[PDB]
């Protein structure tokens, strides 16, 4: 079967992770790519490694975020489907990585929800207030990818995005973003929420916002119709 590492993750090896100097979150951090790797296949109780890893993923140090994100694509791949039970308290988290203003941090957190979706479908990812509450925040690089990811994903769901209606009022925020990146990937996105929800129950959201905004909207709203 899969190798059991939880007895490896010790109180030492927690500690070390969260340690104040850098060199010895880092070593605690190298030992955990090498047990995992020497594994190669896992079973999903990890000990506490999830706490100890979502608390570095806003390291000081940037490498230690890319060598985090690079822990959990070997995570996704030496557990498989069982990463699914992380992915509320662990997998989430890595969402707020896309916000990185470093190119090379956000496309790894991007590379790194896309290795566990490739385990876990995208259900447990779009399910609930979770992911939602991610793109409410405004930060344009976060809204940018996220958008971007949406765009890619909704049409390959294997189950009806029950939630996908959470994430609308602040998709129609995206749309009049500052930034054009944002809005350009607002609207990609766009006709793949109508196939899901519908014209009119979009259109019923646009009830909340302000007359010039919902007015744009309604209008960007008609257009994706066509593709219906």
């Amino acid at each position: 079967p899969r190798t059991e590492i939880s007895d490896k993750i010790t109180s030492e090896l927690v500690s070390k992770i969260g340690d104040k100097n850098w060199k010895i979150r880092k070593e605690g951090l190298d030992e955990v790519a090498g047990i995992i790797n020497d594994a190669k296949f896992i079973q999903p109780n990890i000990g506490e490694l999830p706490t100890a890893l979502k608390g570095r993923l806003n390291d000081s140090n940037k490498i230690l975020v890319q060598q985090t994100l690079n822990i959990l694509q070997q995570l996704a791949v030496a557990m498989g489907p069982n990463i699914k039970q992380h992915v509320k308290n662990l997998g989430i988290p890595i969402i707020t990585v896309l916000g990185d203003s470093k190119n090379n941090v956000r496309a790894a957190a991007l590379a790194t929800v896309n290795a566990w979706a490739e385990q876990t479908g995208m259900k447990e990812w779009l399910e609930g207030e979770d992911l939602s509450e991610e793109l409410k925040k405004e930060n344009p690089f976060l809204r940018q990818e996220l958008l971007g990811w949406l765009a890619e994903k909704l049409p390959t769901l294997r189950s009806t995005p029950t939630d996908l209606i959470l994430c609308v009022p602040h998709l129609y925020s995206c749309l009049e973003d500052r930034n054009g990146d944002v809005r350009k990937k607002a609207q990609d996105a766009l006709p793949f929420f109508m196939m899901h929800l519908g014209y009119e129950k979009m259109a019923k959201a646009t009830g909340k916002l302000k007359p010039t905004s919902k007015d744009q909207v309604l209008a960007m709203l008609e257009k994706a119709k066509v593709n219906m």
